[PDB]
């Protein structure tokens, strides 16, 4: 009934601890210069009129879906280039806008391989946006880490379409749950997508690249269900989250649900540590800011509301509300960054341009 | 070192005995020929010049390779059309040729994307091949399922590009394993093809296809794992399988792992019946012949050498020795056919005329 506040705050300090969430180089002034070059970026592009006329979302809810994923990609992509920052900004809001979308797939993809193999328009406007878009983000890439990212952005159609079902899973069907949430995560799209050719040789790291992948799929994607699970919590309105779905194909009560997730996020964070802590510096530097850069993104988002947990702690001298306190503060710190900074103008005015 | 043959057949036993291995999916004559139908399709299209010219494999390897699949489909794919068998077999049979390959994918995957969506024919001979066939295949399906073989394919791609690298993954690396047997493990391919919609309406049927394919994903795997444990043991191009990198990837014993497979096997096997038991007749038909034929191919097949057991073990005095010859018995009674019987005439030499 009532939120698992103090359970839910000691699995968030360990999972902090265990990813050794500290402080980097990577200073507010270098965020914000970020932020504003991939949110400008994206701004522009969203804002032409054949994008404008085929993606098919309110105004305001793609204006804060921009703003967010803007804001993941700069902080946890910390350290590819201001246009692989851009680029990949566009690609995980097309993502996460067709998240918008209630109409049956079904008769645009009919001809789906049959237009594709013979280079024709795809009938789904969402598919004709984003392969036409997505040379810009692979020319980022090598081609193992390319076929990486169209086979999750395939998925994720995939994992779109089966949600339009709004089901969790028959009673019993124990393998249901993580099939819908790799299906829809993204893991191997943010997995490969950690690695420029600029400054990776995915020969070289073929071994740590996949290693990568295979880690991060499932860290990313629980870290996201952990810390959406505050704001998730009393939305009747979201009923097939991956916990919802462990109750329902499990059979299991909610908190046994949320028990599994801390273990999984755990133990997943902690052979993070121990598996590339001894690999290549530069390798371990990427896959580190993406935990820190991506667990401060949740912590800053509003969209999180994990403000309402600080401030409903904020005094205790309780030892998790404390080191909880201080982490958030820590990622305020340098996360607590105001819109009007970056976010600039709003695409809809420069769709009216 | 030394093959677990006691542990062996204590597995296989327990498997075979949950699931209550019987196969009466056909009489002899019907079971003759669907093999002999399928066979003669798939043997000329893998004839012609083209397919000679493009596909790199030894003529021996792919006369042994097409009458493997040919089996596999007609055995378990019992309820589809004849068509559907001989399309499905030449699809297959392609995959099992990449499977056992050894090429490096890298240099003909640079120009992967753009050429897909210029509609430019693939720079690697094998997707050439395949994206070419790929329709006679797809007819078959509704878009869903389709969708879902063409996802699966393109990660079975990556994953024996993975497994050029002969990597079991690094000690620690827990999600490794599994990672990599689904992307070498054409779950979705297989559970989706079992859907054909001359049989089965995709859209009356949705949850329960998405269910079976997230379910028999595991399944499937899981039992070749097991059954083909014997064959990949001392075999080079398969050092690399789900049993053996549980060992270096967890840190475990061989014991230890195969105890983990099996366990997991029994698990999936119960959440099947628990699950279909009770749902549309139809759909429950379709996955019980599959379960059972998947089974009677893995005995009967050359592929997996289970006859070299049998003739090892049938002697022994031991319970699992005899548990196990009597199934081995049971599925050459209805699996044992002699290829002179339907395989003919050889591949070669309708290339050769
Ligand atoms: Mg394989
Ligand atoms: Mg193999
Ligand atoms: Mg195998």
């Amino acid at each position: 009934e009532n939120f698992p506040t103090e359970y839910f705050l000691n699995t968030t300090v360990r999972l902090l601890e265990y990813i050794r969430y500290r402080d980097s180089n990577y200073t507010r002034e270098e965020r914000i210069e970020n932020l504003h070059y991939a949110y400008n970026k994206a701004a522009h592009h969203f804002a032409q009129p054949r994008q404008q006329q085929l993606l098919k979302v309110d105004p305001k809810r793609l204006q804060a879906s921009l703003q967010t994923i803007v804001g993941m990609v700069v902080y946890s992509w910390a350290k590819v280039s201001k246009e692989c920052m851009a680029d990949l900004s566009i690609h995980y809001t097309y993502t996460l806008v067709l998240d918008d979308s209630k109409d049956d797939p079904y008769p645009t993809m009919v001809n789906y391989f049959d237009d594709l193999q013979a280079g024709r328009e795809q009938a789904h406007p969402w598919w004709a946006l984003v392969n036409e878009h997505f040379p810009n983000v692979l020319r980022h890439f090598g081609p193992f880490c390319s076929l990486n990212l169209i086979r999750s952005t395939l998925d994720f159609f995939e994992g779109c379409w089966i949600e339009q079902y709004n089901f969790g899973g028959f009673p019993g069907s124990h393998d249901y749950p993580q099939f819908l949430r790799r299906m829809n995560g993204l893991g191997h799209c943010v997995g490969a997508s950690l690695w420029p050719k600029e400054q990776f040789n995915e020969r070289s790291l073929f071994l740590e690249i996949t290693s990568a992948i295979a880690q991060m799929e499932n860290w990313m994607v629980w870290v996201d269900d952990l810390m959406s699970f505050y704001k998730e919590f009393d939305d009747e309105r979201d009923q097939i989250s991956l916990v919802k779905n462990y109750v329902v194909s499990d059979e299991i009560s909610l908190h046994e649900a949320l028990e599994k997730l801390t273990q999984d996020t755990l133990h997943s964070s902690k052979q993070m540590v121990a598996v590339f802590s001894d690999k290549d510096p530069q390798v371990m530097d990427t896959i580190e800011c993406f935990m820190h850069g991506y667990v401060t993104w949740h912590l800053c988002d509003r969209r999180y509301r994990l403000s309402e947990i600080y401030e409903k702690v904020k005094e205790e001298k309780t030892e998790d509300a404390q080191k909880f306190c201080k982490f958030y503060e820590q990622a305020a710190n340098v996360g607590a960054v105001s819109p009007s900074e970056w976010a600039y103008p709003p695409v809809a005015q420069l769709a009216n341009v």
